[PDB]
């Protein structure tokens, strides 16, 4: 892990009443506004990848920002399930955006003192959209929202198919489960691109990161993955193009042509977006 000695970081148990467990969260307490840097899709129950991958918590250090990482959730999108995944076994049925929006800021708050609102939601990959869902349907609790390779129109053509075969080789999860077959209104609803009017009328600071190029901690080899990895980037460049002709106008869109869907290039990211987070959180 990245969070070396000197660093305050704390391993928290946080109850989850809607999941029935109580889930792990590293945190940095450094302000009373927060930036929570969520997980890619093989999101692990130790460390959350950000800490594995990047010095995160020590690039946020004395930044007048808490640094919250919640830990797990494979696959889970972090997004509230419609039931226990049907083929691996589980025996709960994932909540994460209950746990995101209300479980866990609801601990923190009471514990810590972070405000449950005026905060960031960082996500990549997986987690790029779920980022921009959160502040889409909680803009008090994100004001600012982070998508790095995220994949901004899962309801989309191949997009459903594609989300479904990610998840199913990450941890064996059925996408079905989560947001139903394709045709269900749950894969609009947690569709960002769909949800761009959202983000235009709550003026949601969006940051919109997307590399190219594979193979990468995206995916790459053979064609599918090379498919997949092209189609981020078109629908992230859709996704730009939509919301500036839907009205969005606090966007910042990074399509640097030699970034790569790779944790050195999403924390670069997350590094160069702190003075960002840091005016429009604490300006």
């Amino acid at each position: 892990m990245f969070s070396r000695p000197g660093l305050p970081v704390e391993y928290l148990q946080v109850p989850s009443a809607s999941m029935g467990r109580d889930i792990k969260v590293q945190f940095q307490g450094g302000g009373p506004h927060a930036v929570y840097l969520l997980d890619g899709l093989r999101a692990q129950d130790d460390y959350n990848g950000w800490d594995i991958n990047t010095p995160a918590f020590e690039e946020y250090y004395q930044s007048g920002l808490s640094v919250i990482m919640p830990v797990g959730g494979q696959s889970s999108f972090y997004t509230d399930w419609y039931q226990p995944s049907q083929s691996n076994g589980q025996n709960y049925t994932y909540k994460w955006e209950t746990f995101l929006t209300r479980e866990m800021p609801a601990w923190l708050q009471a514990n810590k003192g972070v405000s449950p609102t005026g905060n960031a939601a960082v996500g990549l990959s997986m987690s790029g959209g779920s980022a921009l869902i959160l502040a889409a349907y909680y803009p008090q609790q994100f004001p600012y929202a982070a998508s790095l390779s995220g994949f901004l129109n899962p309801s989309e053509s191949w997009w459903p198919t594609l989300i479904g075969l990610a998840m199913n080789d990450s941890g064996g999860y059925n996408a079905n489960s989560m947001w139903g077959p394709s045709s269900d209104p749950a894969w609009k609803r947690n569709d960002p691109m769909v949800q761009i009017p959202r983000l235009v009328a709550n003026n949601t600071r969006i940051w919109v990161y997307c590399g190219n190029g594979t193979p990468s901690d995206l995916g790459g080899d053979n064609i599918p993955a090379k498919f997949l990895e092209g189609l981020t980037l078109r629908t992230n460049q859709t996704f730009r193009d939509t919301y500036a002709a839907d009205g969005g106008r606090n966007g910042v869109f990074n399509f640097p042509p030699n970034g790569t869907h790779s944790w050195p290039y999403w924390n670069e990211q997350l590094v160069a977006m702190k003075a960002d987070i840091q005016h429009v959180l604490n300006g």
